[PDB]
């Protein structure tokens, strides 16, 4: 489209994370207001999800069954709400320090960027014991994404790079992005295109599947974009954190 639309959220303050489910519902962590909000496709009226006591919520993910996971960055925990639940559940992660991003795969496995500990942790579906993924050399990692094949992508925020780890691998690959300044969010689509919010450069970039060099997306007037999500139609949603808004691009 090359023409962005602003989503009709109201009263956002420094929105951080964004996720989109199969029905086109958009979930946003309204980080400055300690709340998570959602907008149904073609809806005009946002709903506030019944989380309690959040402290700078920073990442959000949503599975096929509509369960919502949120990184409660200030409380060193990850919380979830099942589709029809009014009580949040704290996941049995241990030792988290300022957790930032979260992603969930088709099997229900949850991946979290444990930002203050420079590591990525996972809770396999049906398991109560976390494992630490074998990334190396991370510095204050923020965004995380997982594709259909179980490959995990991480924005290595402090090192201005984006890395990936194939499932069951001891091999970390640095992706060929260029000139990144504080990459903070990452998304991958079913074709394997990777989208990254380049926060310090006020732009969003992508490495199209099969390409050796990045493209800058035709967004307009971004200020410190923070999070990115993609749906099955290729629509890109970005939390334009410094402008207290959420933008999308078909």
């Amino acid at each position: 489209s090359n023409t962005q639309t602003v989503l009709p959220f109201t009263g956002l303050n420094t929105p951080s994370g964004v996720a989109v489910d199969s029905a086109g519902t958009v979930y946003v962590t309204d980080r400055g207001n300690n709340r998570v909000v959602k907008l149904a496709a073609g809806s005009n009226t946002q709903t506030v999800l019944p989380f309690t006591g959040l402290n700078t919520p920073s990442g959000v993910a949503v599975d096929s069954a509509g369960t919502v996971w949120v990184t409660d960055h200030g409380n060193n925990r990850v919380v979830k709400l099942a589709a029809g639940s009014n009580t949040q559940t704290v996941l049995p992660f241990t030792g988290l320090n300022t957790p930032s991003g979260v992603a969930v795969d088709s099997a229900g496995t949850v991946y979290v960027t444990d930002r203050g500990n420079n590591r990525v942790v996972k809770l396999a579906a049906g398991s109560n014991t976390q494992t630490v993924l074998p990334f190396t050399g991370l510095n204050t990692p923020s965004g995380v994404a997982v594709d259909s094949a179980g490959t995990v992508w991480v924005t290595d925020h402090g090192n201005n790079r984006v890395v990936k780890l194939a499932a069951g691998s001891n091999t970390q690959t640095v992706l060929p992005f260029t000139g990144l300044n504080t990459p903070s969010g990452v998304a991958v689509d079913s074709a394997g295109t990777v989208y990254v919010t380049d926060r310090g450069n006020n732009r969003v970039v992508k490495l199209a599947a099969g390409s050796n060099t990045q493209t800058v997306l035709p967004f307009t007037g971004l200020n410190t974009p923070s999070g990115v999500a993609v749906d099955s139609a290729g629509t890109v949603w970005v939390t334009d954190h410094g402008n207290n808004r959420v933008v999308k691009l078909a």
